[PDB]
């Protein structure tokens, strides 16, 4: 499933809790392979948790990437990674 337009929103999805942390430098180059990077924001809050908020065009070919750190944990384990577009409807 792959349809639809948006002319007038930011499409960007959520990395968090993971091991390492992915910084700005490396998010740019391996996940601009993946997909087309508008910009690459690290936002971090108090509880010690980093996280990465990354702008993208397109989601399904992204999705290779997003498979690939897939397996979002939380409580012991530590991997959270989501798309707020679900391969894009």
């Amino acid at each position: 499933g792959s349809h639809m337009v948006i002319r007038e929103s930011v499409s960007r999805i959520y990395v968090g809790n993971l091991p390492s942390h992915v910084s700005s430098r490396d998010v740019e180059n391996e996940f601009r392979k993946y997909g087309n990077i508008l910009k690459c924001d690290v936002k971090k809050t108090v509880s010690g948790a980093a996280f990465a908020f990354i702008e993208f065009e397109d989601a399904r070919d992204a999705a290779d990437a997003i498979k690939e750190k897939d397996g979002c944990d939380f409580e012991g384990n530590k991997l959270r990674v989501e798309v707020p577009f679900n391969a894009r409807e």
